[PDB]
């Protein structure tokens, strides 16, 4: 393997003997020059762990650090200071003072421009940090929400242009707003030029996706893989005009890039460098999981997936610092943990914190829970959960079996309860949401709608406030950063067109997408309605978390209630939190807080609380003591 300054002076042989003097002793150059040699060794080993002595390693190699270096050359003055400032920074991430959101640039405000007029309310929200949801070119009619990609660098012409966009983040951290957007790296759709050209026969884009001449192997595969999108096909291909089959983990018109070939990340690599050079903070990396693919086994998780986003980390370590990565792994716990690290992935969902926040507002019991935060939220130095509620996601019933069994609990069997619960096919069931990729060969299935929908607010359930107070409570409390899905803190409904929607009928997860709800945000300031409690509760926990020091970094200690349905942790040793799952008031014992302060003062209701004493708590109340 060739090493760091060896591949230094090749980059400079493009300059003519008068150009590489000046290159060599231009500030841009040190700062690479030392990036290089503190990271290099690290993208050297994860590449030749996954490419071995492939011939094409060491020439992509060279060709990936050639455009490393202009890339870097051409970043922008301002990206290069923030591109200092984190790399002396690395835990921005874990500060309470960050508070994230994330929306649609169509449905939340038409187009770019009509985005960048909303940031005064990002502001006034408190937002530090703001996804948008895929907004470059992708098929007319269905493309899965943007997913399906047809190009990584021209912008849908329905939002506006690469120079709107290039606008609106620029206008995003004149605010004090980090910008976050999406790396779907793990497919593109089957309109996009590579797609064409792969499947034309076209030599420059062989293998870079996996096509086979008939279903021999996809049989094979097929032994062992889960189905995603048990709706749109079975198994995980599916077959062209042609007759040829194509390795197809989601929709038919996604189809999955193929990383076994060097060039392929060296592609991917240079969309990387494009995205970072438009001033993205975080590149939200879709469907991680997937990247690599073994015969025999589920073809999730696999090693060589996780050394390749470690390769991705150290491009970016060497020509864009200030770009992190946020991990969307949406699989067992033991495996999503693995992809949350310095070196590979800085932040990630957490969907099993998630998953369990609405499993216990249908149980209204603690337990499993509990069980999470105790033994799987803490996390390695320099690295956070992205707490949520709600996503432009189906909701995927998260948790580790073996955990559950732990409990008495069978995780199939309480499943078939879960399910049928939030899409109210449970008697009492406050829930109005619906079902997303039944597998009747399975059993298993997904739910769709918005959280004040599962809640029950679309039937003004009198405690619908309260839950959605509750839950959010925990993702701005117990540490990490907490990504408010835009239209929550209104109460914002399902749309329920959506089934009548030739282009969005087959997929229920457009039922929690809806449009901009112009009534509930002009109610937002009047404390009568379900959209003012909302927003002014949420509003008030966003302003705590962020000006009470008590609330940094991500890690906890659980605290046990005794009662099954209050959950209770600290935060710092100074900061007790309970939450009231139960519809009804529930008590800790004056006996469970003898270990506490005599009085403290809460920061939810304001009022002095006496824990020498019975502590009872209302349906759904929150408390945020300060202990110390
Ligand atoms: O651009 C496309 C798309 O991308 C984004 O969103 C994507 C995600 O990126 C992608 O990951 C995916 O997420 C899906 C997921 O793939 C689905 O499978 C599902 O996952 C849920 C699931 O519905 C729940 O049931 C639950 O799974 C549990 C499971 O119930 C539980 O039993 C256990 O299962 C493990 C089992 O215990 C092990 O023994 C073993 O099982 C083996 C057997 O051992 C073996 O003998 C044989 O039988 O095979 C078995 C299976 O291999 O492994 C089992 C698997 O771990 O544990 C699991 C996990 O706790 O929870 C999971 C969630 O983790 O739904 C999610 C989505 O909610 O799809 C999304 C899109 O939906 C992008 O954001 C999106 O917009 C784009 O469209
Ligand atoms: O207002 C409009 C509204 O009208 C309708 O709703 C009505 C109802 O029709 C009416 O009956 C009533 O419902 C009240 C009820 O009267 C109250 O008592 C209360 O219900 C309690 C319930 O009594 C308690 O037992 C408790 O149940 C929990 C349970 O404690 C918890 O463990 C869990 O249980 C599930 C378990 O977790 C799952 O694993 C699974 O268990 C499986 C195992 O997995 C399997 O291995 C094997 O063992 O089989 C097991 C089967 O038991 O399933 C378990 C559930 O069966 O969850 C339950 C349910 O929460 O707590 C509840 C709640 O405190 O409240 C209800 C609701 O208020 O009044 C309402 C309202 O007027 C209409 O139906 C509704 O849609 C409309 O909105
Ligand atoms: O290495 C960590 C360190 O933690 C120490 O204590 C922490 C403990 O692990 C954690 O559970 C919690 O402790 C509180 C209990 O959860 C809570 O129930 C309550 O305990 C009462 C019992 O419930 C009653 O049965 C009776 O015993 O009275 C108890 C009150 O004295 O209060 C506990 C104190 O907050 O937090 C602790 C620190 O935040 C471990 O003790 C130590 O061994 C570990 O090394």
């Amino acid at each position: 393997s060739p090493n760091s300054q060896y591949l230094k002076t090749r980059i400079l042989d493009i300059y003519t003997p008068e150009q590489r003097a000046g290159i060599e002793k231009s500030e841009d150059w040190r700062q690479f020059s030392r990036r290089m040699d503190t990271h290099f060794p690290k993208l050297m080993n994860e590449l030749d762990s996954v490419y071995g002595n492939n011939e094409a390693l060491l020439p992509m190699l060279e060709m990936l650090l050639a455009q490393a270096w202009q890339s870097y050359s051409q970043r922008n003055s301002s990206l290069k200071d923030i591109d200092i400032a984190r790399e002396n920074n690395p835990d921005w991430i874990l500060s309470n003072k960050q508070v994230g959101g994330v929306c649609y640039v169509d449905l939340f405000a038409g187009d770019l421009k009509g985005l960048k007029d909303k940031i005064p309310y990002f502001q006034e929200l408190g937002l530090t940090y703001l996804y948008l949801m895929p907004l470059f070119k992708c098929p007319e009619g269905k493309s899965d929400g943007g997913y399906a990609v047809s190009s990584y660098r021209d912008v849908n012409p329905a939002l506006g242009t690469i120079g709107d966009l290039r606008e609106v983040i620029a206008a995003l951290h004149e605010a004090g707003i980090s910008a976050v957007v999406d790396f779907i790296f793990n497919h593109t759709s089957n309109e996009h030029e590579w797609a064409q050209r792969c499947a034309a026969g076209d030599p420059l884009f062989d293998n870079f996706y996996y096509i086979f001449p008939d279903r021999r192997m996809p049989d094979q595969y097929d032994r062992t893989l889960r189905e995603i999108f048990p709706d749109q096909h079975p198994g995980g291909f599916s077959q062209l005009e042609d007759g040829r089959w194509v390795w197809t983990t989601f929709n038919s018109f996604q189809w999955d890039l193929n990383y076994s070939n060097p060039w392929v990340f060296r592609a991917m690599a240079g969309e990387m460098l494009f995205l970072a050079n438009l001033g993205v903070d975080i590149l939200r990396m879709d469907a991680v999981a997937f990247i690599w693919k073994q015969m025999g086994t589920s073809c999730e998780n696999l090693p060589q997936a996780h050394a390749l986003i470690r390769a991705f980390n150290a491009v970016m370590r060497i020509a864009a610092p200030a770009v992190f990565f946020k991990s969307q792994a949406i699989v067992h716990p033991d495996q999503v943990v693995q992809y949350i690290g310095q070196d590979e992935c800085q932040i990630g969902y957490n969907p099993l914190q998630m998953a369990l926040l609405w499993n216990t507002l249908a149980t209204r019991e603690v337990n499993l829970l509990h069980q999470a935060l105790t033994y799987r939220h803490n996390l390695p130095e320099h690295t956070a959960w992205v707490n949520y509620v709600r996503s432009h996601d189906d909701i995927g019933w998260t948790f580790a079996d073996e955990d559950a069994a732990y409990l008495g609990i069978s995780g199939y069997d309480h499943r078939q309860f879960l399910n049928r619960f939030f899409v109210n096919r449970f008697d009492g069931s406050f829930a109005r949401g619906v079902p997303f990729q039944y597998n009747p060969s399975t059993g298993d299935c997904r739910v769709s709608g918005t959280a004040a929908a599962l809640v029950g607010l679309a039937q003004d359930d009198p405690h619908a406030v309260d839950r959605i107070k509750l839950l959010y409570s925990i993702a701005l409390s117990t540490g990490g950063l907490p990504l408010i899905y835009l239209g929550d803190e209104v109460g914002t409904l399902n749309d329920d067109d959506w089934s009548q929607d030739s282009n969005k009928s087959d997929d229920s997860r457009w039922a929690h997408r809806p449009r901009y709800n112009e009534a509930l945000y002009a109610q937002r300031n009047d404390p009568s309605t379900a959209a003012g409690q909302i927003y002014q509760g949420l509003r008030h926990m966003i302003a705590v978390r962020q000006s009470n020091p008590r609330f940094d970094g991500g890690r906890l200690v659980t605290f046990n209630t005794n009662n099954k349905h209050i959950i209770g942790y600290i935060r710092n040793n100074a900061l007790l939190a309970f939450g009231n799952f139960s519809e009804y008031p529930q008590t800790v014992t004056a006996h469970t807080l003898q270990a506490m302060p005599f009085k403290a003062h809460d920061l939810i209701g304001g009022k002095t609380v006496s824990l020498n004493q019975d502590l009872t708590l209302q349906p759904y109340q929150v408390m945020w003591l300060e202990i110390a």
